[PDB]
């Protein structure tokens, strides 16, 4: 991987992996989610920076409010992907990083992803917004004239998401996470809420359809020994709305929706 | 990745993930085991397969009856390890594929891993004893002199792991794998049952020690919908556990097995 010529970028390849797909031998939305991660892990490497600054004295830290992928083709077993991504200040309410996924073969875009970033203290948990003095240290790393992976004026990555009402129409119950589901720091990695969010969508519907859009809001994490529960209820191609809260008092964790195209 | 100059071997490069390390930002033993099974997937790949032609007439497939891995030092995040991996048949018995891993700048064996596969017809799940015919096919693909990851008289690769006795020392119960454990042929994949086994290893252990052997023998699988109980009791500067998977309802042994881990 590298950063392009004018620095405001990164971009990397990948060979997909054979425990990396599904049963069409292809990737898995699980898998993209976790190379767009580490290809954002790289392009903070590579600028010199969690993706921290000077906020480190202050125990600051970006976490994610909202993850949004849209899939046109999932990349084969063997086959390799490139995907660039860039981040974008959205003014003091936080951060904002993309990506665009293409076939290194063909040169087409097969994907495309937004994530929304905010700034919270590490400890007491409390969100804030951004000020001046952090906003310059990676104001030099960002394009100064926007550059957007979902520009369409009203496009699914800014919609509103309501809360699913029970009864849900499906559910899995008792979800926990495991060792190999934290991070470095010990906390549950973001790629495993989009796990139990499809973990209630039924076997049928995954079987004769292929996910296109998957939103996701972020509203609180899941420590190491909580239980989650998965709720899913059709609201139309298929559309679902999905909730993740904790089994106990019903905590809301996360919630989204998912479209899938019929194969 | 490729295979070497004789033909008979096969080496990839890796380098390490974010997402791929633990606390310490090294390698965990799941994402190594992860690595040994894709150059596995590759070296197949690249002879013509891991089933034969006549194996696929008769439904017949290759299952990993026993896993054994030791690690001396665990790649860094960043870091670019070099696996080198071979075949060999054990007469009648089944196969067995071996690994070396190695530090890609200094040269230096960082670990090693072998495994046993036994032949099983895919619906009936009875196994078999390899048959000439299979045995020639895949000969012409495996060095013909031994070669071992474990040469050693007394190695820890062939010891005999005894059944755990109830109660447990320590225990994580309910275990169910989601879409992300299972394979392309929507069985659970092999990496995950070393999840499962770790998960019952008390986080003070794995926080003040780490783990240099694994040896772990695969009885029967666990279907999508079972639900697994995770059970483990020291046997022991050096601490020794044994292990035992089992279905959470009937008690149906999966898996049993053995950890070793030094002291940071
Ligand atoms: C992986 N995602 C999260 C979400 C919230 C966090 C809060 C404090 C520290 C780390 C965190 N990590
Ligand atoms: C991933 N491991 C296994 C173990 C046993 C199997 C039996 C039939 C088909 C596939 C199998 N896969």
């Amino acid at each position: 991987g590298s950063l392009t010529e004018d620095g405001l970028s990164y971009k990397e390849k990948f060979v997909v992996r054979s425990y990396e797909v599904g049963s069409n031998k292809t990737a898995t939305v699980e898998t993209i989610a976790n190379l767009l991660q580490e290809v954002g892990c790289n392009h903070a490497q590579s600028v010199g920076f969690a993706t921290t600054t000077t906020m480190r004295k202050l125990h600051l830290i970006w976490v994610t409010a909202r993850m949004h992928i849209e899939i046109y083709k999932y990349p084969a077993w063997g086959d390799v992907v490139e995907i660039e991504t860039w981040c974008q200040s959205e003014g003091r309410i936080g951060t904002r990083r993309d990506w665009i996924l293409k076939d290194s073969v063909t040169g087409e875009v097969t994907g495309r992803a937004t994530s929304k970033w905010v700034m919270m203290n590490q400890d007491t948990r409390r969100l804030q917004k951004v000020s001046d003095d952090v906003r310059d240290e990676y104001l030099v790393f960002c394009p100064q004239e926007p550059r957007l992976a979902f520009p369409e004026e009203n496009n699914r990555s800014l919609k509103k998401i309501p809360k699913l009402e029970d009864p849900a129409q499906y559910s899995m119950i008792g979800l926990k996470p495991r060792r190999a589901d934290l991070d470095m720091n010990q906390h549950v990695n973001n790629v495993t809420y989009i796990g139990w969010v499809l973990e209630s969508i039924p076997q049928e519907i995954v079987d004769t359809h292929e996910l296109q859009v998957i939103t996701l809001d972020y509203r609180r994490e899941c420590q190491q020994d909580d239980v989650v529960d998965s709720l899913t209820t059709t609201t139309s191609d298929s559309q679902f709305l999905h909730l993740l809260r904790l089994s106990g008092d019903g905590q809301e964790i996360n919630r989204g929706t998912t479209l899938w195209r019929k194969k």
